[PDB]
């Protein structure tokens, strides 16, 4: 009537995908990314903060901590291409971060409904850090700070933020 029907029709079946020869491999880090290395954060709310590199995790990110008591940065994950590895180090020989992993830092599957509600009434959000997480931070900080105290200006260094100044040339500057 309105349009002549086709003599044949394309199949609705979807062809199976071919075997993909792309096996996974471990993340290779830069030579300077060695646990204890103080890192400069280049992204996120903690941009400009200095943190101690504690442990590479399963998702290819790095586990870091300010320490929190030292400069406000909590134990958390950070993507390695957003950090500057400095020559300053904090020993992590007495720091046990083996209990921390990707699942530990996984977030709750917030639903769309809940997201909408949060957007509608953000003032009703009452986030709270798990008691465990608080105590975990205390342990990590304790160990790191004990080592930090060996250098009289190190705690101050970590407390201070990082920012480029007029005349600075990052491609010539060393860390």
């Amino acid at each position: 009537s309105a349009q002549k029907a086709p003599k044949w029709y394309p199949s609705e079946d979807v062809a199976a995908l071919k075997k993909t020869r792309k096996a996974a491999r471990p993340q290779k880090l830069r030579a300077s990314l060695v646990p204890g290395t103080v890192l400069i954060l280049l992204a996120g709310r903690f941009r400009g903060k200095r943190v101690v590199y504690l442990k590479h995790l399963e998702d290819n990110t790095l586990l870091i901590s300010g320490p929190f008591k030292v400069n406000g940065v909590p134990l958390r994950r950070v993507n390695a291409r957003y950090v500057i590895a400095t020559s300053t180090k904090v020993s992590v020989e007495g720091v046990n971060v083996e209990k921390f992993n990707v699942e530990y830092f996984a977030k709750e599957k917030l639903t769309k409904k809940e997201k909408k509600e949060a957007n509608l009434f953000p003032e009703q959000q009452n986030k709270e850090i798990k008691a465990e997480r608080v105590e975990d931070q205390k342990v990590v900080d304790k160990a790191l700070i004990a080592e930090i105290k060996k250098t009289p200006l190190l705690k101050q260094y970590l407390s201070a933020s990082f920012s480029l100044k007029n005349g600075d040339k990052p491609h010539m500057l060393k860390f």
